[PDB]
């Protein structure tokens, strides 16, 4: 975040993120069994897609809201930074 | 997986067991837009479902096979490191 954010911008950013706001045990059970059960692993993977979906949507909506409180200069810089991360 | 004092045999066995960009650009387009298009976002998120599936399945089967070449004492170490992650 090397974009020279106005202090009104960071306030806007805090409110954005705070408004953005288990499965690992099943993964462990799959890895640590005597045999690899492919159908059971397919079902775990499919269940992980529901959480991935919710997390990607949150991430992308958050970053879209940040981008749109930016000036044309800050946007250009954000986009260059995106290309190199 | 803070390593586990693998034996020579185990190093060979792991050796044997062990035998993109378009998606980030689409995420970029969704983020750097003057509105957040949730429908297009859901489509983007789902596009690589089959590739993610084949990748996770491979990874999970690899990790299950490595787990099962471990000694009882290495299994306990691997399982305790799994719980603190
Ligand atoms: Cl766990
Ligand atoms: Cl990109
Ligand atoms: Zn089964
Ligand atoms: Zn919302
Ligand atoms: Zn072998
Ligand atoms: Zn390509
Ligand atoms: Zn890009
Ligand atoms: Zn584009
Ligand atoms: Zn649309
Ligand atoms: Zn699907
Ligand atoms: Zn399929
Ligand atoms: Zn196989």
């Amino acid at each position: 975040k090397d974009l020279n954010l106005t202090d009104a911008q960071k306030q806007q950013i805090r409110e954005i993120m705070k408004g953005q706001r288990e499965e690992r045990r099943a993964m462990h059970d799959i890895i640590a069994s005597d045999t690899f059960d492919k159908v059971k692993a397919e079902a775990q993977i499919a269940k992980m897609e529901e959480q991935r979906k919710a997390n990607m949507l949150a991430l992308m909506e958050t970053q879209n809201k940040i981008y749109n409180i930016l000036t044309p200069e800050q946007k250009k810089q954000f986009n260059a930074n995106f290309e190199k991360r």
